[PDB]
């Protein structure tokens, strides 16, 4: 009923509310998937335009699916995105520029 991936999202949520508009350069949304042991069960949205998360099934720049116990590792500064997508323990779709252009953002907002 609840997943670790939402202490990651809840965190970075309001990490979002103390962005600033002196500091800029990029900004799209962002869909992540959350799979249980190795399947989808659930997929959330990242609203750039209301600085807000939600639940939806709604297109995007690009989409991010990984492991709930993945998602997290990534959410907690534990384990690289990077690494995680070599050994295939999750991969990304859309636009690879912009995917890779949020890990040096990690440290800004995850």
């Amino acid at each position: 009923m609840s997943l670790k991936s939402d202490e990651v999202f809840a965190k970075i949520a309001k990490r979002l509310e103390s962005i600033d508009p002196a500091n800029r350069q990029v900004e799209h949304v962002y869909k992540f998937r959350i799979t249980q042991g190795g399947k989808v069960v659930k997929n959330w949205v990242m609203d750039l335009k209301n600085v807000k998360l939600v639940e939806s099934d709604d297109a995007a720049e690009a989409t991010l699916t990984m492991e709930d116990d993945i998602m997290f590792a990534i959410g907690t500064g534990a384990l690289p995105a990077k690494e995680a997508m070599a050994q295939d323990k999750m991969e990304v779709d859309g636009q690879v520029e912009l995917i890779f252009l949020l890990e040096p953002f990690i440290a800004s907002l995850k």
